[PDB]
């Protein structure tokens, strides 16, 4: 067991092993704040994320649970990965809180916002894509894909995140699925391609591509790209409140791409198109985005790895605060550095 040393950071405390060095804020947001830190035994930067309030409520000690779980999993070079997990704690008993490291990338995607050139666009999604097709795989959805949750360092390398930073040292649903936002029971994986599509059409053009107001003007953004459901997506619409304000609209028709992306590669414009269908089983999957020509260039289906199955089990269950903390214990306990 290493030692420790506590340092006061923002308005909280740290408590981590002297293994890791010169802790110094990068920001924070939903559930946490992270700092950039040395690892003086690896010798690199990595990524501290403490915990907030970890175990405040079932929620959080499942959510807390949820993110070790996610993190101890994801092994992909595009997807944020668990270099450490530790804790002050040395028993259960006192287990409060959760410090996560990971590698220090040294940005996120909304630190490009202020065009990209094609090919770091066609990279940096081939990136998004690869990392999603190892995610989705594991039977795991983002649901939150946005350009805060790309880290990306200065090679152009980007994991997926699913913890973004919101203040550093302005929207979530400008990204989301329309599905998302009509509050859809069940989500398929494509949401995730939905806001990649988002996310690339951002990056060639240098705008927010549906910068909603509200949900509802979110939702007038998209179907003016993307045109109103034809009766075939209409077919699959249970909810009887969806469907009546749907078929009520501006029968909007689908524009052309081609004209909206004006002068993007037209490899990208189809891709675009590829994703920003509003019938989520239409929408082209990760794995099937690889292929496409836009990656020809960065396109290796050898070194394109699914991942192992994810046990999401635990994610139906209700269990007490303790029992999601001594889960999380368990899992901190558990866990084996990368080699
Ligand atoms: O990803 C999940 N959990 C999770 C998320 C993180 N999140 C990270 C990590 C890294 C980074 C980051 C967020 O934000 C983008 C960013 C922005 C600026 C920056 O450096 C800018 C400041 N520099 C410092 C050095 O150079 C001079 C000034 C670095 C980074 C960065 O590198 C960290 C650990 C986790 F554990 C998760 C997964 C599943 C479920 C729930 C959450
Ligand atoms: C390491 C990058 C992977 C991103 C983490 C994916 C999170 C998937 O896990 C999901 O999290 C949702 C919100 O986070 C919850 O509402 C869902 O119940 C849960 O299934
Ligand atoms: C104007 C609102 C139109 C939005 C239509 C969203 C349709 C997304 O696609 C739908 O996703 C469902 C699961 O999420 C799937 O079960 C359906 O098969 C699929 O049609």
């Amino acid at each position: 067991r290493p030692t420790f040393y506590r340092q006061e950071l923002n308005k909280t405390i740290w408590e981590v092993p002297e293994r890791y060095q010169n802790l110094s804020p990068v920001g924070s947001g939903a559930y946490g704040s992270v700092c950039a830190a040395f690892d003086t035994k690896t010798g690199l930067r990595v990524a501290v994320k403490k915990l907030s309030r970890p175990f405040q409520s079932i929620i959080h000690a499942k959510r807390t649970y949820r993110e070790l779980r996610l993190l101890k999993h994801m092994k992909h070079e595009n997807v944020i990965g668990l270099l450490d997990v530790f804790t002050p704690a040395r028993s259960l008993e006192e287990f409060n809180d959760v410090y996560l490291v990971t590698h220090l990338m040294g940005a996120d995607l909304n630190n490009i916002v202020k065009k990209l050139t094609d090919d770091h666009v066609q990279f940096l999604i081939y990136q998004i894509l690869r990392g999603l097709k190892y995610i989705h795989s594991a039977d795991i959805i983002h649901r939150d894909l946005k350009p805060s949750n790309l880290a990306v360092n200065e090679d152009c390398e980007l994991k997926i995140l699913d913890f973004g930073l919101a203040r550093h040292t302005v929207a979530t649903r400008w990204y989301r699925a329309p599905e998302i936002m009509l509050n859809w029971m069940h989500y398929n994986q494509t949401v995730d391609i939905w806001s990649v599509g988002c996310i690339m059409a951002e990056l060639l053009t240098g705008r927010t591509l549906f910068p909603g107001t509200d949900h509802i003007d979110q939702l007038k953004l998209i179907l003016r790209l993307v045109g109103t459901p034809g009766a075939e997506l209409l077919k699959k619409i249970s909810s009887e409140s969806a469907r009546n304000y749907i078929q009520s609209l501006t029968q909007m028709p689908k524009m052309n791409f081609a004209n909206v992306f004006i002068g993007a590669n037209p490899l990208a414009v189809d891709l675009l198109e590829k994703m920003l269908v509003l019938d989520s089983d239409k929408r082209i999957t990760a794995a099937q985005a690889l292929a496409h020509a836009y990656f020809a260039q960065y396109h290796d289906p050898d070194d394109e790895p699914v991942a192992d199955p994810y046990d999401q089990s635990f994610e139906s269950r209700d269990l007490l605060i303790d029992e999601w903390k001594s889960l999380t214990y368990d899992e901190v306990i558990s866990f084996v550095p990368p080699p």
